[PDB]
């Protein structure tokens, strides 16, 4: 019943979820928008503070991507769905040219803070199919399923940039679609999210599961808004 | 002008771009200070309080300025003006939504000698025609600048301080009478002498 109410306000439960999610997801990606500045941008289309053009444009894009994710609930994660999310997210940035929007990487990339083996470009499309086919094979989608999906997706790292944000968008989508607790990956001075990721390995996602469990359920925190 | 042309990738060019865009954009309602505009142009960093439209239109004006310099000595056409307009209003809230112009352009290129009088008459007539819904003023000032540059004429930047002299000169003008505008432009300082040191 949470989802219906969320939809019927599309100040509102929707704007709270959007503001919180976008704030943390973008800040993890390096955005310098404060909570007040992001609120002002989302509500009144006014930019304040010091930002790169890319930060401004990508924050604005992230708003549209969030809307798309909510509008496309229950729809299948496909290659084109993911490429369109990426395309919306990096629209009108210094990555739009070169036409890396919205396209899988052609040149090897990396996640720094680690030397873990990222998927080579040629492996992106097949592994992703194997991942998607795996995801929809699950009888019941759980936080554990979503955590494994998240880690594997990030290890694939299909796009040259924006992998973190797109991954967390998809994670939010999966949670919403399966009436699971809404766990919003939050920024913090200690990099608990990143460290939980780095404690993980293929076949071992317990650090991420524990991290997600350590997060509060958004649905309960703002129960006053819907219940 | 040659100095202008080759300090392009590099500076007379950046000084002209910065000053011109500052005044042209401010007249159009931009809230970028001269420092904020400089920071945007040089480091692609946005500071201060601005609407999204202001940010985007300022960035666009940078691109349009570059295009205008690229098209020096090239003939003013309709598609050229439409390209300026499209570039200027790209990614704004203004995005969703002929004969008199042809006549004006041909009239302009028929003159054996281009003068400030010719440019002034062109400017007023362009504003009276008003070919675009928005950005008409900025496009007009871009074109005026182009016309001055192409003919080694004094480079006079319509200034934000100059209002409302510019506006009142425009309101005193009529078809066939452009003397208020000519006197106004004449009252403006020549960019070339101020930055002759460059
Ligand atoms: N040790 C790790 N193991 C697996 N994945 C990781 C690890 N560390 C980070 N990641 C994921 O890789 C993504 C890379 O993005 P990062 O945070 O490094 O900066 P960014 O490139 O600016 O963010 P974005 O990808 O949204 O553009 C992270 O968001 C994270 O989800
Ligand atoms: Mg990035």
């Amino acid at each position: 019943s949470f989802l219906d109410k969320l939809i019927e306000t599309k100040n509102s439960l929707y704007n709270v979820l959007k503001h919180n999610f976008l704030y943390h997801a973008n800040k993890i990606a390096g955005s310098t928008f404060t909570t007040e500045a992001l609120a002002l941008l989302l509500d009144k289309n006014v930019v304040t503070g010091r930002h790169t053009l890319d930060d401004v444009q990508e924050t604005v894009n992230s708003s549209y991507v969030f809307d798309t994710v909510i509008d496309s609930l229950k729809e299948k994660i496909t290659h084109n769905f993911l490429r369109n999310l990426h395309s919306s997210l990096i629209f009108n940035t210094t990555l739009h040219s070169r036409g890396m929007a919205g396209i899988y990487k052609t040149i090897p990339n990396m996640i720094l803070g680690t030397d873990v083996s990222i998927a080579q470009p040629f492996e992106v499309e097949p592994k992703l199919d194997e991942l998607i086919e795996w995801y929809y094979s699950q009888s019941e989608v759980s936080i554990k399923v979503i955590a494994e999906f998240h880690y594997r997706f990030e290890l694939i790292h299909p796009f040259q940039d924006g992998n973190g944000r797109i991954g967390r968008f998809v994670m939010l989508k999966q949670m919403l679609e399966n009436n699971l607790p809404i766990k919003i990956v939050s920024w913090d001075s200690e990099d608990l999210y990143r460290n939980s990721l780095n404690s993980c390995s293929l076949g071992n996602y317990v650090p991420l599961i524990e991290y997600l469990s350590s997060l509060e359920d958004f649905r309960e925190v703002y129960k006053m808004l819907w219940k």
